[PDB]
Formats: structure tokens, C-alpha cells, sequence
């Protein structure tokens, strides 16, 4: 009963976070594993920040309203080669990774790993935070407040 976070550096408060190496947050889990970082999911403008300091990714993920992917470099594999904050526009599917804002990070790149799921609540599941370096915090817990999520 295990679930892997990957997770990025914070610009602006804002970083991404992949569950398990595949699009596979709901809009409802995202809010909540968002939660469980005392973190919740950034606004558009909070992402447009995020991307002014040096955030970009290739992965649709959630925010407040929308799917996106912030992109600082036209990459034609990214978000059809766009740059700024790339919004999904049609789709299928629902589910995608997804950004979080915590507000009490730094003001801009912050590339320190994650140690920490403050606000995770007592489960079951071994929940693994995965740094882009490799390192790795886990604890036992649950985040998912909708069943349909589990
Ligand atoms: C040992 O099994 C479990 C332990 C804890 C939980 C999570 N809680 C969170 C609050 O509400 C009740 C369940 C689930 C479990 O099994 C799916």
C-alpha cells in the first residue's frame, strides 16, 4: 500500500507533483494531497509568478480552474511548442498530476528537496515523497478524503 510523490522545486510557492509516474490525480485528490503539503492549488496569476522565476514543466497538472503546463522554452513535445502558462484546452480525461502553492515558501526558486507532508492524516498507505535528486521522505499516512480517489 504504497504511493510515490514526485516533487519539484518551489518558484514562487509553486511546484508540481506526480503520483505514482503517471497522470493519475482527480481534481478532487489534487485538492486534498495539495492540503496534505499545507499547500493548496495555485491561481492562475500564482502560476504566472511561479513561471516569472523559472518554473516550467512537460506535464499537464491542476490548478485553481484549469489543467496546465507552465513552459519558459518552446519545446515542440511540451505543450504543442507554446511558451507562458499553457492551458489544456480539450480532453478526454480526467485525471493529470498536480501544482501546489505553499504560501510560506521562499519568494522565488527554491531547488532544496522536499522533507516533510505536514498535514497528511492517519492511514494506512506508505506515501514516499521523491525529490528530483533522489531523496526520499515517507511516512504512513493517507491524504484522499474521497473514496472514489482510493
Ligand atoms: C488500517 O486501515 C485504515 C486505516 C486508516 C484509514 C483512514 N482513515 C482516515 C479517517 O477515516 C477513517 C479511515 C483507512 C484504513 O483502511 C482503508
Amino acid at each position: 500500500n504504497q504511493i510515490d510523490l514526485n516533487v519539484t522545486c518551489r518558484y514562487a510557492g509553486v511546484f508540481h507533483v506526480e503520483k505514482n509516474g503517471r497522470y493519475s490525480i482527480s481534481r478532487t485528490e489534487a485538492a486534498d494531497l495539495c492540503q496534505a503539503f499545507n499547500s493548496t492549488l495555485p491561481t492562475m496569476d500564482q502560476m504566472k509568478l511561479a513561471l516569472s522565476k523559472g518554473f516550467e514543466t512537460c506535464r499537464y497538472g491542476f490548478i485553481e480552474g484549469n489543467v496546465v503546463i507552465p513552459r519558459i522554452h518552446p519545446n515542440a513535445i511540451c505543450a504543442a511548442n507554446h511558451t507562458g502558462v499553457y492551458i489544456l484546452v480539450t480532453s478526454n480525461t480526467s485525471h493529470y498530476d498536480t501544482y501546489c502553492f505553499n504560501a510560506s515558501a521562499p519568494p522565488e526558486e527554491d531547488c532544496t528537496s522536499v522533507t516533510d507532508l505536514p498535514n497528511s492524516f492517519d492511514g494506512p498507505v506508505t506515501i514516499t515523497i521523491v525529490n528530483r535528486d533522489g531523496t526520499r521522505y515517507s511516512k504512513k499516512g493517507e491524504y484522499r478524503t474521497h473514496q472514489e480517489d482510493i
